[PDB]
RNA sequence: UUUUUU
């Protein structure tokens, strides 16, 4: 016996469900350490900031550098760059730097270079901001002519540039979204911890720019997306790399999927009584819908966005328009966010938004099955309670 | 299409 709205939602299963071509691909020049010095950790991280940060040097190439920036991290980077060689999509290059002189400029390698791209980069190290000041990176001047005596300190460095950049890599549109004071406050937490010094502090304008050339770059962000995937899977006993990515990490995900899990914030999991209503069902089977696509999506699924493909056009907020306009009417009365923008829609409906607020307006009537079937609630109780919303 | 706080 096919039922009518049965065979409904068996019409809308078969719609929802989720070897590629190759194209010309272009070779990326990507760093790689080898050596034990400190010395040489710290001259290999000011070089490739100075590259990624470069007024004239072509595009792949401060991808690259990021790339080393954010690999610098380890010890035994041999894997890691493996780990980089792993991804068949794109295409990087070993560039094995032997390491550098004691005068900064050489970059003395033995392998599959010349002497006269042995002029450019070092050209391009003269590559500057003009915009910044000092002509240098970070903030204050005389911070790069350090001393790293010990290895601990090196790390530490690394660190917090790494976490400028993994701090920056939220918010990752390309449009200057400006979110400097969540990265400022996100800064001062970290400086609550500790594990990042106010000395090293980048430049903004340059930092913003990183961004830029993070998001127009498509694979560094799939090198972000296994970062950040061997980071969600390993536990806490560990390295403060991993630590520090998976502590950020949280701050990464589900984002651009935001009106949607408003919804299921403010619109269902509160199973207030006029989500029952004549018809707001529909767009409830299809969220139910979107959850079972999030769930059997599930092992890229908080991270579409980054991720770039196009089924999150699947978790357009506009079919719900009605449901969707409810949930966020209660949410501006019952929470205070949101307020300070601009989070709505053309498609929307104005009858349901005004009865978000009428119905959030009167808190008399939030009553739940789960606890007066927990408790015993009597009528005595339930007409207290509402004396207390009468407040 | 995208636009909070953690």
């Amino acid at each position: 016996m096919s039922s009518v709205f049965d065979e409904y939602e068996q019409l809308l299963a078969a719609q929802t469900r989720p070897e590629k071509g190759s194209t010309l691909k272009v070779e990326v020049p990507v760093f790689t350490l080898n050596s034990d010095d400190p010395e040489d950790r710290w001259n290999f991280a000011v070089f490739c900031l100075r590259i990624a940060v470069s007024e004239d040097a072509n595009k792949p190439l401060r991808q690259g550098a990021l790339i080393s920036l954010l690999c610098s991290h380890s010890q035994v980077m041999r894997n890691h760059v493996a780990l980089a060689g792993k991804q068949n999509e794109a295409t990087l290059a070993v560039l094995e730097i032997d390491g550098f002189t004691n005068g900064v400029p050489q970059f003395n390698n033995r392998s599959g270079v010349s002497e006269e791209r042995a002029q450019r980069f070092m050209m391009i190290a003269g590559s500057l901001p003009r915009a910044c000041s000092n002509g240098t990176p970070f903030v204050t001047a005389g911070v790069e002519d350090d001393a790293p005596e010990d290895i601990t300190d090196t790390l530490e460095r690394i660190l917090s540039i790494q976490a400028q950049v993994w701090v920056t890599v939220a918010k990752a549109m390309t449009a200057y979204e400006t979110a400097d004071e969540s990265e400022t406050r996100r800064i001062n937490k970290y400086m609550q911890q500790g594990r990042v010094q106010k000395k090293y502090i980048l430049h903004p304008v340059c930092r913003s720019a990183i961004q830029l050339t993070i998001r127009q770059s498509l694979a560094v962000r799939i090198f972000l997306v296994s970062e950040l995937k061997r980071g969600r899977n390993t536990a806490g006993g560990t390295s403060t790399y991993y630590n520090l990515v998976g502590d950020v990490d949280s701050y990464i995900r589900n984002t651009g999927l935001t009106a949607f899990f408003l919804t299921l914030k403010y619109g269902i999991n509160t199973k207030t009584s006029a989500l029952a209503l004549s018809s707001l069902s529909g767009d409830i089977q299809k969220m139910k819908q979107l959850m079972r696509l999030y769930r059997m999506k599930g092992d890229n699924a908080p991270y579409m966005t980054l991720l770039g493909d196009s089924d999150q056009m699947s978790f357009a907020p506009a079919e719900y328009a009605q449901l969707y306009s409810f949930a966020m009417g209660m949410a501006s009365v019952l929470d205070k966010g949101t307020g300070k923008y601009q989070f709505a829609r053309d498609f929307m409906s104005t009858s349901f938004w005004r009865l978000g607020v009428e119905y959030a307006q009167a808190q008399g009537s939030s009553i739940n099955e789960d606890m007066a079937a927990e408790l015993k609630l009597t009528p005595a109780a339930r007409r207290g309670l509402a004396a207390a919303a009468q407040r």
